[PDB]
């Protein structure tokens, strides 16, 4: 019945030290973005509020930059970034839609 | 973080009768985006502090917004028994979600 979805950035390496994009886009919806959170399972990154702007949590302010658009930039890559990262979209009158992206920081 | 959710809690209720299901968020003053109705597989409603209720068409019949931010249900079935979901989306929190359970009885 929804008919949204996401393109990613994809499952991605970089090293330990550089950067990286994480971007997705929302197609084949008329909906309207009202806000994307970039998390993990289990920790919130960024949100861009389409109100507000973009809001970094604090344990990331250091080494991340919003965008370009409504991606993230990850900056100083540790080993510990390894895994899963989610943009979820928040729209409407469509609800949500969540796109994933694995990254894995080379040894 | 911080906030909490309030709800109605776990129901019962009659074959036929009609419910409101409530939350409420507290202990945060984080801006809500909007409020999404959901079961696990569907949405049900969501009530964006922008654009307004939007009902989802297929629950259109059985399904009237408010009071508040919630959703009062009518003509319950024992279909309509599981899980609910009042999903705050806010800024620069991010979720908070509130569970209740609806179980519809005979007699
Ligand atoms: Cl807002």
């Amino acid at each position: 019945m929804m008919t949204g979805t996401i393109e990613t950035t994809g499952n991605i390496s970089a090293e330990k030290g550089g950067s990286i994009i994480l971007q997705c886009h929302l197609s084949s919806t008329t909906a309207q973005v009202t806000q994307v959170n970039w998390e993990q399972q289990d920790q919130l990154l960024a949100i861009c509020n389409a109100d507000l702007g973009w809001h970094i949590s604090p344990s990331f302010k250091d080494r991340v930059a919003p965008g370009p658009g409504l991606g993230l930039t990850l900056q100083s890559l540790t080993v510990n970034d390894t895994g899963e990262y989610f943009c979820i979209y928040h729209t409407y009158p469509d609800g949500t839609y969540t796109g994933r992206i694995f990254l894995e920081v080379l040894e």
